[PDB]
């Protein structure tokens, strides 16, 4: 009873204005460390089941270490960037002399500390697993040399349990060339993660946002394998910083709009190409063309500013009056008269053309409405299912009021044959000029004759 | 010796007509449940190694619990839908008063029952893991023995074994914001999944299909996290319902067709844009443009009807006669004279142009054919490898006869310069008129002079 | 101080010329085998806790077995191929009578041997896990002791450990329809893979390359489940063969270039469309349009030749002089005046237009340059961050000198109104004719009047 939606029959589109923004504007880089134990060399002869298992597990431990040692419409306008450029930058610094030692020094006493590195950047550091103390002090002295007898079997379980976390981490990086996303629990546990969130210099609200949506933060995060110099494993976890919160958001749904004259082809189509998510953020509007990049948790819409264009606030005028002189609304044209449907947040837009059967159904009563060739909309409340031809769409069941804005479909104002129909990222004014050009050429070419 | 294929030299394309359809037309939604035990940490001072291990695992049990609680060419014409709209709808319903209790009541005695929810929808319910009973009857009485003794270790192994499944499920949902696809074995074992299939209201053959192909069914399925209200964990598994089965299918492979005049550029190219999978289903044909979206198991072709267009049966005329007055076949044009190859089901199409070295090879004898600049086809039988420039393509080793359909390459019928070469989703007639318009303009503009 | 980069002001583009090539030109196919044990459930009335666990684990063993039996700009110019065609071809061969026996016999005594199959192809074969011997010699004699005793628990741990590897492979294949990529450690451990590489018929240098980049080898690899005939499981690991090595490589960054006339729209834009990776390999150049397909390890660039075009070495002339008569440089045009940025290897190309705030910042001193509407570039050394509007991009911190090449941006040479602005894949020569044709229409149509 928050989120609402409006359908514009005039432009075959719909806008949902009940959403709140969640923009990633930046990156925070933290350094996670694991103090590791070097081994040389377990030398136990005689194969005892209890001896073989510890050795085998220790062999598993060593191989992990070895593997790590071994590792060392629209949208086309967005441009390119390097997602892990920030994280890689941190990794690079870590490859310096006794920088390891600097950080290895601060984390000896506590498991958490900020160390200023020679780049000058202060970074939160975490020692989450100390296999070293356990392996070097409990395990290693018994194994050397010749006689090794291991009793109390619960010990081999404890070591496999402790070692296990390291093994999944070595496993993941192995299948991701040292960059994983999303960041798994093995890489960084929730307690560790929540602890990480509290020292990040963001708003108490921003911390609040991330903590209720940790599962989202993980998908927008990167874990980057760096170095294993000295006796410490170190990798950098790259977390999103949300500089934009609680600003109004809206999602634009579009569908092909065509004339419904009786002939077979000879039809003209039209489709709005500025579909996607729009959000208010700095007096302008951040527009996200590919709405795959935006995750939704009801009230909150999570987006990454890298795949976006920053547009003027006049962009909203295209939804109410597409012919405004203040903004040239982006569109496409076609002769492709094909039926399809678009499921919106609180309903469904149905582009029905030709002899195609377009229908809406309820789970209980069955078919409840047969569409009359054109762009229409139906609420989510009285409808559960939509079938367009042989393809069946399911409708969203959220709560919220929808508004049908009546208006003559815009495509009907144009005379065929003078209409430009092969336009992919054109616009209103860009269409009008070609018609004008064609209006001039048709009109001037008979005046002379 | 089932599947066959025909190649049309006239249009540089090939259709494989030995396939059978498997269309997902709809969705079936089931609710999977796990009964959980509400437990309050025992203030136990016992420092026993085996209890600590149980304690650690019980923390793991709890951490798992805590995380879940915390969670609470062409193709562009296909339109968008909501894949999990069906699954999401069920989830929403489950958030009501004692709806949980309703299902919790029916599943106390049996692990399987159909329950009618207040929406009215009847849903198959499954209790596949009863950790509550194990924890309350096997674990809890042992952990609280006043003396934190523990007898033998098989208790901790047994608990880690039972608890393990829940942990992988909590893990997957954790890295998927509560929606996973495909549905893993941890989410639903083969035995559970197969049992599920038999109660789905489909044909005995449809059950057979899904049962011989669970791995495909899994990939076309969704698992959706709902609620963990009461002392029960509940998630909804969304399985595909295949309403179209055993209808003839065929796959269309297309490749660039250009003139092979000796000049350097000045060439004209042509390409069929309706590549992809076609299947007979309701007197019409569902067309799947991106054939990435279609999985193949020899005889069976698995597609999702939501990502499809429903076309008239005259589409087959595009394979036999492209100039028919009955259907306007979709094509595109270009001046880009670039060499490439298309590997079909029983072969490879080779588009050879310019000075480019084009060759086909057998593993044993080496080069067996050198192509003369143009569109050709080669059977899978006498050929093992095909080489176009610096890129090497491997050819499919299936069995089936191929037929070479001779015909003058169509591109030779057009006079350059009058040819429209910048067309992305145009068509035969759309070309003819533009040629006509351009034919008129050249012709009227000289009669006048 | 190896890798360098040059920015051309004349064409709003940048070339990184410090790279070395790694082209996958081919495929190598190997056969991995697991000897399995045929077992018939012991009708054992023994209710021992340890036997039950083994029984439970043996069913997982059995269920895995059962699951397997049940299993039984640019880029659009690239064309399509079949990635797994080579591996599938091998799989097909393994489906023959006693082909299995031929290989099961050679691998009975040793774990590694070359076997000639009836197709004639010689293939490296590997037995990495002999559960058969473990189950038949360690497990089976223990489970059937008339009395379902079990002595000690280490028997159940050892079996779960051995079985785990089998369980993950069946798991992976289960969620991948029998084709997995990348090939996990469970499918093939590092020791197995390294052992595998030395017998591949490549250069001692080629072996050196793969061994230092196994994690990359895995990602460009496929593992293909074949048959479980007889009592042996066999699947084929398909590894890349890199026929092109140590040849010079370069990456091309491009960005929109537009006029900066004061007016609102009425602007003309221009963009080089040949972005991606270019490499010297056979006197020609292999071009990779989608640079998603390329993994970077500093000096070495890993690409797949299937997603590439082979172009003449004269393509480089477009970088120095885009108007040379020897090669028609590929470009695109638009009237879309939108600001965006492109992060290069040693910097960032900045397309700044309209009233948009375009800025570059250092972490310490903050903003250090505000762009004056246009295409610019900045080195990585004195700059750490770039901000365009509301979107903030991070820049790479690699080391290397970049060079600013002064020259008038080419777009200023075209007179508006005669300029063609709706072109997606056109070129230099193709534009001039349209300009010419349009210059002609303006020039001839007034001489007459």
């Amino acid at each position: 009873q928050n989120i609402t939606e409006e359908f514009y029959q005039s432009t075959c589109s719909a806008v949902s204005k009940g959403y709140l923004s969640a923009l990633r504007t930046g990156w925070y880089t933290s350094v996670i460390t694991i103090e590791l134990s070097n081994i040389k060399e377990n030398k136990c002869n005689g194969t005892d089941a209890k001896v073989k298992l510890i050795k085998q597990e220790l062999d598993k431990y060593k191989n992990a270490v070895t593997e790590l040692q071994l590792l060392m419409f629209l949208g086309f306008l967005l441009g390119v960037g390097s997602a892990i450029a920030s994280g890689v930058a941190v990794c690079k610094v870590l490859h310096l002399e006794g920088e390891v030692n600097k950080i290895k020094s601060a984390l000896l006493s506590t498991n958490k500390a900020v160390v200023s590195l020679s780049n000058g950047v202060s970074v939160l550091t975490f020692k989450v697993l100390d296999l070293k103390n356990y392996i070097d002090k409990q395990l290693l002295p018994i194994l050397n040399k010749q006689s090794c007898s291991i009793s109390n079997i619960e010990t081999v379980i404890e070591f496999q349990q402790k070692n296990n976390r390291l093994l999944e981490i070595t496993r993941e990086f192995s299948v991701n060339a040292g960059v994983t996303t999303p960041v798994s629990t093995y890489m960084l546990t929730n307690s560790e993660l929540l602890s990480l969130i509290n020292d990040m210099p963001i708003t108490n609200d921003q911390k609040k946002l991330m903590s209720n949506n940790v599962q989202i933060v993980r998908q927008q995060s990167y874990s980057i394998m760096c170095i294993i110099k000295e006796e410490v494993l170190a990798y950098v976890v790259q977390l999103p910083l949300y500089g934009v919160i609680d600003t109004p958001c809206w999602k634009l749904h579009t569908s092909p709009l065509c004339t419904t004259n009786t002939k077979e082809g000879s039809n003209i189509c039209l489709t709005r190409t500025d579909r996607g998510w729009y959000c208010d953020n700095a007096g302008s509007v951040s527009f996200f063309p590919q709405a795959e990049t935006c995750k939704v948790q009801s009230n909150r819409v999570f987006c990454d500013t890298m795949n976006s264009l920053t547009l003027p606030s006049e962009v909203n005028l295209c939804n109410v009056d597409i012919f405004n002189p203040k903004y040239d609304c982006k569109i496409m044209t076609s002769k492709t008269d094909v039926s399809s449907s678009v499921i919106t947040s609180l309903g469904a837009i149905v582009s029905c053309y030709g002899k195609t059967k377009c229908t809406a159904s309820n789970k209980n009563r069955g078919i409840i409405k047969t569409f009359s060739n054109g762009c229409d909309y139906v609420s989510n409340k009285g409808v559960d299912t939509v079938s367009v031809g042989n393809t069946l769409y399911y409708v969203n069941k959220q709560e919220g009021k929808s508004l049908y804005v009546k208006g003559e479909p815009i495509i009907n104002f144009y005379d065929p044959l003078v209409f430009p129909s092969d336009e992919f990222d054109a616009s209103i004014s860009q269409v009008n000029e070609k018609i004008n050009q064609s209006l001039a050429f048709i009109r001037k070419s008979d005046e002379l004759l």
